[PDB]
DNA sequence: GTCAGGATACTCCTCAATCTACCGGCCGA
DNA sequence: TCGGCCGGTAGATTGAGGAGTATCCTGAC
């Protein structure tokens, strides 16, 4: 023992004498009892009983019935106390091997409970009735007893449920989530005095009171909630959503009243939006966060050098308030000693338990950077993550053993690591990769892919459960089964296949490969749960094909857009004219409901008011990503520089852009021309008067730019420059210089659909050949901007599209330099052929 | 001695967006 | 042999947000 040791009992004064009289026998009784644990047990409000009993019962406790090891000896004695280990005693026979049938590990965490020897004696003399009259699971009557007073919440869920579940409409699962917390008689209580009263006075969803009453101190937190929505819904304008939010979470009362107390005075002294204020509060110990916040964005933001939204950031944790006192104490010595940049420091404090991650690599960068020979980056990439400090701790002491033993490499083991529960992950692999190498037939590299993801352990372990019951009896491939294992969830992906792949496969007609590409992608669970769900409602009422389905589930949001389909199929059908295919194929894309919502919002807007036909936006829609391409394609239109306009405009596809020289009336008549020809191709008529618009604003105008787009409206810049854009590296533009003086814009890409089979198609020269060949144009000179000059391919296939006879002259930029074999830097003639 | 409220820290699942490697019919110099 | 200012397919990161589990603590009887 040590002195810190000595000043920990010196809480409970009978356990120093205890301990220093009786610890021979102690350890004899209990071996690889270490001196922490005996540490914990003495300090608690009965350290000297709990010790005695210990010693006196552990002898013959670890009999058959219950063969508990040491270990939960000592977390009995240390958390239940002496009592619990009496009734443990008292009930060796009673709790195990009886109709009650508990196994060792549930009667240890019941026990195991300040005040369990009354949870123990009320579960057994309640577990029957439980179980019989009110349809209780024993593992959730298990689960509501192992709690602080799970007795009382025991005898108020027998005494309220039927009450709760008839006069009150909540089914058994959500009164069981109520009342598995701390204090949980009276969240059951109040929220049986109070559901009334907040659904419909405050207009409060069921769900919602029920989320909010299923934390420890639930009852605070709904009274709070009672007091405090009209005050912060009127004076502080908060929405009652915002508000909900707040108060699920543990303390979230203190949460509440220091959002009520502190939102002026972090909105109007600190530069803070509300939307930041409830972000901060909306996690567990937010009163805690904000307070801190208070104090310290000052001291944060002007002498460490962080901007308020890193401080934000960092604080919108649980455990915030530390996090940020960790962050203020050890940025410099972080910095300045083991060479992280301040934005390494946020992102690894940013995350729950951020103190204990940033005070752990604080410790053992070195270590781990030289004895282990990792980079700094992969020793923060194992950090910046949940539960971080554990990764770290588990990397550190399994390196050499998974590097040497089970011939894994070091980054295989860092890329297990990077995860939530990395830890329990590296343990797993520890473990089970001989097994189910040896017996299953994998191989590292499947097992390895397997445990990468979080919840790697469960997949892990689901995989070694069921890999032969899905090879043999559904007829599976084990690299199906690791396809389906290798991703996030993968254990209930694994457990829904196993358990609806007879069902999909006879009753709806599927294959299982379709089953296995349905449930091989993150929420795989959901999509096989809402195809099997929605596949006749589909089929039938909305006349979509069973591969439609499984290519629109195939994704990793499925479930979403499965359900956004069903919603918004006939309005996009009938209201905006769009047929079932392109619905289909806008959701067959990843973030595809994203993209249906979107659609929903701004077709009229882009339609009707800037100039695109529904098939562009289709297509822009179509891709991946389709929200944010909208919503920038909108932001850019709505308000945005000429030129941004004009490359948006072009890139479209389908455009003519047309600059007039002189106003000369030839070449008025000829831009008039090559208009209409645009205009007919296109299929869209431009109307007498429009043309005598154009006409005039052309006449009256010089040096406008017109854009035609394939919709039918001109658009009018009348500044956009007369030189070429500077080349961004990514779009070219030309211009085409035709006899008379007319120029036509151009922009890489956009290509002619019946020419995919050309290497050079979508490229400037061979738009402007197309372009020559369409309006029979003699000769013509294309100026782009690329400083790489022409491509290989269009110096040999550019004389195959324009008309034989026909010049066209191209000409590079002066600055361009060849960064290939067959690119041109010099002006080259092309005269076609037949 | 038991109970309640709060407080952190860690683990597993679902969804969205972006990035990257890949292929492919058609040409003369 | 050797060249894509293109576009589709398929997979592989990146990030966020939401739940679920777990241990601890203080204050009050
Ligand atoms: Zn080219």
């Amino acid at each position: 023992f040590t002195h810190a040791h000595i000043v920990a009992l010196s809480q409970h004064p009978a356990a120093l004498g205890t301990v220093a009289v009786k610890y021979q026998d102690m350890i004899a009784a209990l071996p690889e009892a270490t001196h922490e644990a005996i540490v914990g047990v003495g300090k608690q409000w009965s350290g000297a009983r709990a010790l005695e009993a210990l010693l006196t019962v552990a002898g013959e406790l670890r009999g058959p019935p219950l063969q508990l090891d040491t270990g939960q000896l000592l977390k009995i004695a240390k958390r239940g106390g002496v009592t619990a280990v009496e009734a443990v005693h008292a009930w060796r026979n009673a709790l195990t091997g009886a109709p009650l049938n508990l196994t060792p590990e549930q009667v240890v965490a019941i026990a195991s409970h300040d005040g369990g020897k009354q949870a123990l004696e009320t579960v057994q003399r309640l577990l029957p009735v439980l179980c019989q009259a009110h349809g209780l699971t024993p593992e959730q009557v298990v689960a509501i007893a192992s709690n602080i007073g799970g007795k009382q919440a025991l005898e108020t869920v027998q005494r309220l449920l039927p009450v709760l579940c008839q006069a009150h409409g909540l089914t058994p699962e959500q009164v069981v989530a109520i009342a598995s917390n701390n204090g949980g008689k009276q969240a059951l209580e109040t929220v049986q005095r109070l559901l009334p009263v907040l659904c419909q006075a405050h207009g409060l969803t069921p769900e919602q009171v029920v989320a909010i009453a299923s934390n420890n101190g639930g009852k605070q937190a709904l009274e709070t909630v009672q007091r405090l929505l009209p005050v912060l819904c009127q004076a502080h304008g908060l929405t009652p959503e915002q508000v909900v939010a707040i108060a699920s979470n543990i303390g979230g009362k203190q949460a509440l009243e220091t959002v009520q107390r502190l939102l002026p005075v972090l909105c109007q002294a600190h530069g803070l939006t509300p939307e930041q204020v409830v972000a901060i509060a909306s996690n567990g110990g937010g009163k805690q966060a904000l307070e801190t916040v208070q104090r310290l964005l000052p001291v944060l933001c002007q002498a460490h050098g962080l901007t308020p939204e890193q401080v934000v950031a960092i604080a919108s944790n649980i455990g915030g308030k530390q996090a940020l006192e960790t962050v203020q104490r050890l940025l410099p010595v972080l910095c300045q000693a083991h060479g992280l940049t301040p934005e390494q420091v946020v992102a690894i404090a940013s995350h729950d338990g951020g103190k204990q991650a940033l005070e752990t690599v604080q410790r053992l960068l070195p270590v781990l950077c030289q004895a282990h020979g990792l980079t700094p980056e992969q020793v923060v990439a194992i950090a910046s993550n949940g539960g971080g400090k554990q990764a770290l701790e588990t990397v550190q002491r399994l390196l050499p053993v998974l590097c040497q033993a089970h011939g894994l490499t070091p980054e295989q083991v860092v890329a297990i690591a990077s995860h939530d529960g990395g830890k329990q992950a590296l343990e797993t692999v520890q473990r089970l990769l001989p097994v189910l190498c040896q017996a299953h037939g994998l191989t590292p590299e499947q097992v390895v892919a397997i445990a990468s993801h979080d919840g790697g352990k469960q997949a892990l372990e689901t995989v070694q459960r069921l890999l032969p019951v899905l090879c043999q009896a559904h007829g599976l491939t084990p690299e199906q089964v690791v396809a389906i294992a290798s991703n996030g969830g993968g254990k209930q992906a694994l457990e829904t296949v196993q358990r609806l792949l007879p069902v999909l496969c006879q009753a709806h007609g599927l294959t299982p490969e379709q089953v296995v590409a349905i449930a091989s992608h993150d929420g795989g669970k959901q999509a096989l749960e809402t195809v099997q769900r929605l596949l006749p409602v589909l089929c039938q009422a909305h006349g979509l094909t069973p591969e439609q389905v499984v290519a629109i589930a195939s994704n990793i949001g499925g479930k979403q857009a499965l359900e956004t389909v069903q919603r918004l199929l006939p309005v996009l059908c009938q209201a905006h004219g769009l047929t079932p295919e392109q619905v289909v194929a806008i959701a067959s894309n990843i973030g595809g409901k994203q993209a249906l919502e979107t659609v929903q919002r701004l077709l009229p807007v882009l339609c009707q008011a800037h100039g695109l036909t529904p098939e562009q936006v289709v297509a822009i829609a179509s891709n991946g990503g389709g929200r944010p391409a909208l919503e920038a394609l909108h932001a850019v239109l709505t308000d945005g520089p000429e030129e941004a306009k004009y490359e948006a405009l072009m890139r479209l596809g389908g455009a003519l852009a047309i600059r007039i020289s002189d106003n000369s009336e030839k070449q008025i008549n000829t831009a008039i021309n090559l208009i209409k020809n645009h205009a007919k191709s296109k299929g869209v008529e431009l109307s007498e008067e429009d043309i005598k618009k154009v006409e005039k604003i052309l006449k009256e105008n010089p040096g406008v730019v017109l854009l035609l787009t394939p919709s039918g409206k001109i658009h009018v810049f009348p500044s956009i420059s007369w030189s070429l854009p500077e080349y961004d590296g990514t779009t070219t533009h030309g211009v085409l210089v035709l006899d008379d003086g007319t120029q036509i814009g151009f922009t890489s890409g956009n290509g002619d659909p019946r020419y995919t089979n050309y290497r050079n198609n979508g490229h400037v020269a061979q738009k402007s050949a197309l372009y020559m060949r369409e309006n029979n144009i003699s000769n013509a000179t294309v100026y782009h901007n690329n400083t790489n000059g022409t491509c290989g391919y269009c110096n040999t296939m550019t004389a195959t599209f324009l008309p034989e006879g026909a010049t066209l002259t191209v000409v590079p930029p002066e600055n361009a330099v060849a960064n290939n074999s067959r690119a041109i830097d010099y002006v080259k003639t092309y005269t076609g052929t037949s």
